């Protein structure tokens, strides 16, 4: 409705999703993205755990 994301992200682009069970940001890719919520369903590389998290707790992979 009125959601304005604070981060401009892409369905297919990897970022940092917060665990919702630890806490702890892991790296993570966008598989989904639902502008309604401002929410995003991204999967863990490695791991293979999905979560909807919203674009507030997607972290740009800073590797440099
Ligand atoms: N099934 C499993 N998932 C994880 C995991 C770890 C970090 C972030 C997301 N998932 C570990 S074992």
């Amino acid at each position: 409705a009125s959601t304005q994301p604070t981060h401009s992200w892409k369905v297919g682009d990897k970022c940092m999703a917060v665990w919702s069970e630890d806490g702890q940001c892991y790296e993570a890719e966008i598989e989904e993205i639902d502008e309604e919520n401002g929410t995003a369903a991204i999967t863990f590389a490695g791991y293979g755990n999905a979560e909807v998290t919203p674009l507030l707790n997607l972290k740009p992979v800073e590797e440099g």
